[PDB]
């Protein structure tokens, strides 16, 4: 057979636990809510990257349903909350494709019914508004996962794209490391600085991830992971889930990305600025350059070096769909993942590597979490902490 109809033969066995999906955000943004506006149980693809039937094509069997709200907004709290209402509504629409997960066990329970185990994971530490109490909250709502910080840093870490803040993390920023080891909430490094990543491996008891992160040594970009990162990976025992956005991947599109901004600037307005003004500059800049366009060999080529320098069994993939607007050709929606796995078997990756990469790592990182946490919560109890006390 093929290597695309051995992909899927793979993945029928072994399937994708995805790191990050914002579908919850693009139902926020587009239909604020409105569920019957964009059903999942129908074809949504003039829509959403994601639908019921393009991540079953896509051999999705887990998915860490992103509960990101902007840190550039007052109430993130309560945004969140709002999120984290949509994916149990979600999963409460469509019981037959859909289980709600909150254990590595859950996760294998969903495997063996034919369902999609969803997860929960928020994007920012802004989402706890300075409070542990807050975090321990959203460990409660089902929330497994925090990326530290997002775009901009907070009071107690540096994202990577953003200018130096408190050098990594702060003394609270410790503390919220140490009391989402105890939760058993994992520790998302994607979005922050390389002095955070650091400062996380070094203060964290349970093996960390990147939902959604490629390799810096293959493209050089902030949002990217360092080697000397990737390297702690084994001794940490966590995983860095490839992403696909291609301004992150392709060096082209790096490049291509940076010369917009510049260009923007050029004209007195602020790389971010979606006034109808800058809007037109960006445009004729596209039409002297067109944007350059990522493949299926463009993640292949971070995660053959990921493997390298991390190992297979500290790998993972974080499409980051319907959180971006533009996707490598071949991996247009979710219903993708194939493709990739595809190009892996003619690159020579074995049929374990292949399920160590979809599967079995994310089940075994998130188990690690629970299995600390249990020795966490036995030897003490939760922090009452504040970040005025620390920092
Ligand atoms: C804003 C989304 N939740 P995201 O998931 O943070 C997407 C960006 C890339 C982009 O703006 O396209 C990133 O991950 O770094
Ligand atoms: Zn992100
Ligand atoms: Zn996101």
């Amino acid at each position: 057979m093929t290597s695309l109809e051995k992909a899927r033969e793979l993945l029928r066995e072994f399937p994708v636990v995805d790191g990050h999906n914002d579908l919850p955000w693009a139902l926020r943004e587009q239909v604020r809510y409105d569920l019957d506006a964009r059903d999942i149980a129908a074809d949504q693809s003039a829509h959403l990257h994601t639908d019921l039937a393009r991540l079953r094509s896509g051999g999705v069997g887990a998915q860490y349903w992103s509960v990101y709200v902007r840190s550039d907004l007052p109430g993130a709290v309560t945004a969140t909350l709002e999120q984290i209402d949509c994916v149990r509504r979600l999963i409460d629409r469509h019981p037959g494709e859909l289980r709600a997960a909150l254990t590595a066990a859950d996760m294998e329970a969903a495997r063996a019914e034919g369902r999609i185990a969803s997860l929960m994971g928020a994007e920012g530490g802004h989402s706890i508004d300075n409070s542990l109490a807050t975090l321990r909250a959203l460990y409660a709502l089902g929330v497994r996962y925090m990326t530290l910080t997002h775009n901009d840093n907070n009071a107690w870490a540096d994202s990577a794209t953003d200018e130096p803040g408190v050098g990594g993390l702060s003394a609270f920023g410790r503390e919220v490391v140490r009391e989402m080891n105890r939760e058993g909430m994992l520790v998302d490094l994607s979005h922050v600085a390389a002095t955070t990543m650091r400062d996380a491996l070094d203060t964290s008891t349970a093996p960390v991830i990147f939902s959604h992160s490629s390799s810096r040594a293959v493209c050089d970009h902030p949002r990217n992971i360092p080697d000397d990162v990737l390297e702690r990976l084994s001794a940490n025992g966590g995983m860095a889930m490839v992403t696909f956005v291609p301004k992150f991947v392709l060096q082209a599109a790096v490049d291509w990305t940076a010369e917009a901004d510049d260009n923007m600037r050029a004209h007195g307005f602020h790389h971010l600025d979606s006034s109808p003004e800058a809007m037109k500059v960006h445009a004729a800049f596209e039409e002297r350059v067109p944007r350059p366009v990522a493949t299926v060999s463009t993640v292949a080529d971070h995660l053959d070096h990921m493997r390298e320098v991390a190992g297979v069994d500290h790998l993972g993939i974080g499409g980051d769909y319907d959180g971006t607007p533009f996707t490598p050709d071949g991996l247009g929606d979710v219903s993708g993942y194939p493709n990739l796995i595809a190009e892996l078997l003619d690159r020579g990756w074995s049929q374990s590597d292949l399920a160590k990469l979809t599967w079995k790592n994310a089940v075994r990182v998130l188990d690690a979490a629970e299995d600390v946490s249990r020795g966490l919560r036995a030897a003490r109890g939760p922090s009452n902490a504040t970040i005025e006390q620390l920092d």
